[PDB]
């Protein structure tokens, strides 16, 4: 029993992390066969950045300029490209280290795990929710562009973010592996704003499921709701709506606690329409909306 | 910027955990040079576990009692022994991953990394804090004993922790690597019951240093107090008591946002008096204790 914010043991990513230097710019690369992938912001220099013409930035460039090291074994650029917003540099030697792995793209309400690099080091894993604004609440700072976040499924490692930038609220913005943004952002130099973001309703009810596997009951209640109704205080409260599809993927929580999906969702309008009354909720005073149906499920399988 | 409960990457000591395997009990077990190390209790039946005595059952087994597995290759066991509710099992094979390591024990209020693995296989990875009751919170199904916990330091890996059992009240008791129990619990079957739980004070202030440094000064006021007033609130409130050493500790992050540390602590004693008022610190909505001073820096260095 139990309930953390879990990540995925990182030892498979750790093995891919290089660092990528060009001109005094150091970020970090991903290493998978014989390419490194990593943020094309690595060629601009500081008077090119409001809007650097990244076509322009590559085409002077050679392969000598990308100094690519893995531990201290200084890998050999051969080739250099650019898909969107990811640089792929082809390397003489492929990864030994390298696992299975796919480059998947993840929804708005999906977690993966990030693993911080700095200078080709990994300093720490968390996990992480693609918010429904396409931002992630991350920990990053100066010279984590090209840290990775991902999911492990067996012994494959789907890719879905590579780290970018930091919004002028504080949260992070970054792409998929083929270097398409998440969300209405670009790497260059703007008043950049995220759109206006909203809770994550299913996965604060698999959150309260996972609080009743773990014997916290207290904002249980006989009553049940219409789906309909439930998404009426939802929208009032700035909460997604929450379709039969949502329903559905509750299905095994819901058949594992005995608490049929419309009976927490009178739990969850209660606690909307109440708040909690200074009581808490697997530890926390918040409704918590960074736990998929799966994350749950994953943790919490057997009690 | 940002701030989250970061564990430390995980690979290191993925690259460590065996399954252990004696009679029809299977548990994690820590392969370091040519030693395995689990918990003793591998070796108990259900019909002698509310008191084994765990020298007869040592005398009773034989090393082929014990099937020690590292992926699926096998590891022949070849002299095993007691140290206090560690085994130690003598393989044939050094690991060849084995990195630099130490066993260190921890005190109440630092702060380590969990590996949670079941059947030698990791699973997730998060951060713990050691309660000042010597009971920490964390994440463990049935199968999960031998899962360590760990700090690491350049490249070498501290060990401190080795999973051993779930208390009634859902937290978690274990020892360092020697077997020694943190705090009063034993590997048996009692109704034990961890001692009454406080809060630290030195890593609540810490967080709070974080919060500022993350743009989070709501709360903050010109007010100061004295050690002394302090500490006369914070007993009042179950918190643990304010040292000039904390304060001391507390020094690098006091000049790097210019607020005193008595300064910080008159925001403490207002929180702790009147709450947020519906406001949140880093995301929370009630006051962290997870989070030591080094915690801070390392995540927060340069904001
Ligand atoms: C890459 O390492 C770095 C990561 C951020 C540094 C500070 N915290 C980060 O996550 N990426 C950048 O610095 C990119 C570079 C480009 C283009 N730029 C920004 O992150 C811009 C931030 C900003 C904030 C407010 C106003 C303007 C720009
Ligand atoms: C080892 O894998 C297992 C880990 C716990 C299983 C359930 N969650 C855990 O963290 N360790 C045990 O099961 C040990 C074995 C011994 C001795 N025993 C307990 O954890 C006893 C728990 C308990 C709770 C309430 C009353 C009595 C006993």
């Amino acid at each position: 029993s139990g309930f953390r914010k879990m990540a995925f043991p990182s030892g498979k990513v750790e093995g891919c992390m290089v660092q990528v230097t060009c001109g005094t710019t150091t970020l970090n690369g991903l290493w998978l066969d014989d390419v490194v992938y990593c943020p094309r912001h690595v060629i601009c220099t500081s008077e090119d950045m409001l809007n650097p013409n990244y076509e322009d930035l590559l085409i002077r460039k050679s392969n000598h300029n990308f100094l690519v090291q893995a531990g201290n074994v200084q890998l050999r650029v051969i080739g250099h490209s650019m898909q969107n917003c990811v640089l792929k540099l082809k390397v003489d030697t492929a990864n030994p280290k390298t696992p299975k792995y796919k480059f998947v793209r993840i929804q708005p309400g999906q977690t993966f795990s990030v693993l911080a690099c700095y200078n080709g080091s990994p300093s720490g894993v968390y996990q992480c929710a693609m918010r429904p604004n396409f931002t992630i609440k991350g920990s990053f700072l100066n010279g984590s562009c090209g840290s990775v976040g991902f999911n492990i499924d067996y012994d494959c490692v789907s890719f879905c973010y590579m780290h970018h930038m930091e919004l002028p609220t504080g949260v992070h913005a970054g792409t998929d592996l083929e270097g398409n943004f998440y969300g209405p952002f670009v790497d260059r130099q703007t008043a950049q704003a995220a759109g206006t973001d909203t809770t994550i309703t299913v996965n604060v009810l698999a959150w309260l499921y996972a609080a009743v596997i773990n014997g916290d009951r207290w904002f249980l209640n006989r009553f049940t709701t219409t789906l309909n109704d439930f998404n009426l205080v939802a929208m009032k409260y700035n909460y997604e709506p929450l379709t039969q599809d949502h329903v559905d993927i509750l299905g095994p929580l819901s058949a594992q606690t005995g608490i049929a999906v419309l009976d927490m969702c009178a739990s969850l309008k209660e606690l909307l329409q109440n708040g909690m009354n200074g009581r808490t909720i697997l530890g926390s005073a918040l409704l918590e909306d960074e736990f998929t149906p799966f994350d749950v499920v994953r943790q919490c399988s057997g009690v």
